[PDB]
């Protein structure tokens, strides 16, 4: 069973004060902190075997290559892809989704075709499609939400038609905490002749991913949200789809033959990795996976279920506070205080050492759906505790009192 | 004056053996090693102030933002851009050039328009243009090289016409070591109504860059070649050009307003930075710049002039070896042994602890121009010494003897 003291001990950043109070970091949905295992992986790379990638040239070059390709296999195993050919290293979830929008959607959309998304999508999983449909003259449609911020499969079946070519949807909402029924949405997309594109930025850090079981056609994730370095992510795609897609970027490493005017591409996955890769970051992402696997994703998910249930209960103890989204959820709470702008909530909480985020959370259409212009969000991970949630709710109570007096 | 002992002391990776011999790393054109100042910058970021970017939310968030935007200013100063609006963080030189090819070239090319490049270009500065001209029905042309692998301005004037819209060329060749006359090429492009795109991946680490003096329209560089982290680079563009270019990628952070179907973009530079940025890497690149500035780029350039002159002289002492390119050059030597495949040269050198690269160096058209299928390359940086070059030439002599006997 997961010992939170022993876990927290591995994250040096947690052990400091802000404005004279112990740090209470509740913004892991914006980005996660790193354990020493990951930081020391980066250190060991740059101290010992940094070199460009390509085996059989020199000793450090081979070690760097083995580290990079080793990390690719770690990722394959971690999301249960069939093949390393299906695992592409990118700069992050946003780039991954843009690659699908550029290389897949822009080549498979014509007037009359639909791309179906949802009102709860992050911008990363909206704007690329807005642009893909404009370029092709296709139509963008939205699946409606139920009143508690979940999606009913009946509404999916209604919105998706035989003209739908792509359904794109979040696994987990970074605002509502909703866990969408991706496996069942994939069947509805496939039944209609569509592919499904899953935004896994908020799911992958926090619960097991099995792409064969989900049967998603594409899946995108970010390192920085799952204890890993910044600047790296993954695009998973089914091999038969990737084979038929053209590259999104061109250069060295992704070519086989280069003539004056024409070139041929390398096989997968390298076809989609142009230039010197994100060597250190990818290796550190592999170390993040190792670390998360050692703890156990199921264990992490159980911890967060407990935190979430505790937070929702304690928020219900506060008058004058609204929480958005459903009871069954991931480890985050987005809320507003009745008489206090969420930016001022965040400011006052930070003076008590508590880090939360305020704003639209890159989901302006969802904020409109919620009839608000902004919200505050506390988001959790494997290093957070019930005591920290106690601190949050006590601070929210004091916040209300403080703005009442003023 | 630059003390090479004190410089080498700061690079932990240099102090190890390969196959029982002291490491002799001569592959800095593939990638550079890092000093403790940069590694410790990454450490301090992840140990102390990692958070997503956006000021005025919480204390670590503001510190991360100030670090990231601080690094942007460091870069601006370093290449003498006018404005931080002209400094875009990317994943590397390759992505930077692809962004120009996508957002600039594909919007400003029609049948009859020309893109002019050179035979010595790296793939990163070939394939994006091949693709841009195919998409628009424009024409790709090549500036010819002189016999010593330099470019004459007369040939530039001949190749560039009033139908030329883009000239793209390397500052420094990663194979020939040629330093191209970029400032004079820019005047010829401008006189013809063209923009100039400069591939600065091999120049920026090794000599001062002044984009106002060069008058380049775009300039691309990589962190990993200039003592900085992997996975990060810069695209510089003149502000008036960037203003009129559309984004290459879409998502959070680069938007202002998002509706269901339409969005507006943020101002520069953020218009071109979609999603959570490369926070740690950018900060570490700023630390690489600080480190390089403290030593002095002119000092580094003088050291490499000395190494290059010494290497060329010592290579001329070897029978049965060909060196490609000119006498006046950057700090690298590409060569072949008369009777030995360069892959076998690299293998045998690595057993003596010496790291060089063999192959086409991502310049297959240049290899064809040279009438070879592959070459070996020794490339230098601020931590390398004449003693290391002695080791290289002694090993090449032994290599020749060894394959003669066999
Ligand atoms: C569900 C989901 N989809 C996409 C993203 C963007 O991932 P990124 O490219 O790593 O910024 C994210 C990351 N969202 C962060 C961020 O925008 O800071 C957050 O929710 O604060 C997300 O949670
Ligand atoms: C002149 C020049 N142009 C572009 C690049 C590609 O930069 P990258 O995107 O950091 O791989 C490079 C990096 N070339 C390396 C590499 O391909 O490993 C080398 O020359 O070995 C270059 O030197």
């Amino acid at each position: 069973h997961m010992n939170i003291t022993d876990i927290r001990e591995q994250f040096p950043i947690l052990h400091q004060q802000v404005n004279g109070h112990d740090l209470v970091y509740l913004d892991s949905a914006a980005t996660s902190q790193k354990p020493r295992a990951v930081i020391e992986t980066l250190d060991k790379y740059y101290n010992q075997y940094n070199s460009n990638v390509h085996r059989g040239v020199h000793t450090l070059g081979t070690r760097a290559t083995d580290g990079y390709e080793g990390a690719r296999e770690k990722v394959r195993k971690f999301i249960n892809a069939k093949s390393m050919a299906e695992i592409i290293f990118t700069k992050g979830t946003t780039t991954s989704l843009n690659m699908v929008a550029l290389s897949y959607a822009r080549a498979n959309l014509k007037p009359g075709d639909e791309v179906v998304i949802t009102y709860m999508e992050h911008h990363a999983n909206i704007i690329p499609w807005q642009q893909a449909v404009k370029a092709t003259g296709a139509t963008l449609k939205y699946i409606p939400l139920q009143e508690d911020g979940t999606i009913s499969l009946e509404d999916v079946r209604e919105t998706v038609t035989s003209n739908t070519k792509i359904v794109a949807v979040s696994h987990v909402s970074n605002v509502l905490g909703t866990v969408n029924p991706i496996k069942e949405m994939a069947k509805i997309a496939h039944d209609n002749g569509a592919v499904i594109v899953v935004d896994g930025a908020q799911s992958t850090p926090h619960m097991k991913i099995d792409v064969q079981d989900l049967d998603c056609d594409f899946f995108a994730l970010s390192s920085h949200k799952m204890c890993g370095p910044t600047g790296v992510g993954v695009l998973y795609g089914k091999k038969a789809l990737l084979e038929n897609m053209e590259p999104a970027e061109f250069g060295g490493e992704m070519i086989d033959f280069v003539g004056l005017y024409e070139s041929t591409w390398k096989e997968l996955p390298w076809k989609f990795e142009a230039g010197t890769p994100i060597i250190a970051g990818a290796i550190g992402l592999g170390a993040a996976i190792d670390f998360l696997e050692e703890i156990g994703l199921d264990e992490i998910s159980r911890h967060e279920h407990k935190l979430a249930a505790y937070a929702l209960e304690r928020f219900r103890q506060l008058d004058g506070v609204t929480v958005y989204g459903p009871e069954e959820r991931a480890g985050l709470v987005t809320f507003n205080l009745d008489d206090v702008h969420p930016h001022d909530v965040a400011t006052v909480l930070d003076a008590e050492g508590i880090a939360v985020r305020a704003g639209h959370h890159c989901a302006q259409p969802l904020m409109k759906w919620l009839d608000v212009t902004a919200t505050a969000r506390a988001s959790f991970y494997l290093y957070n505790t019930e005591e920290e949630i106690d601190k949050l709710v006590e601070a929210l109570q004091k916040t209300k009192e403080y703005f009442t007096n003023v």
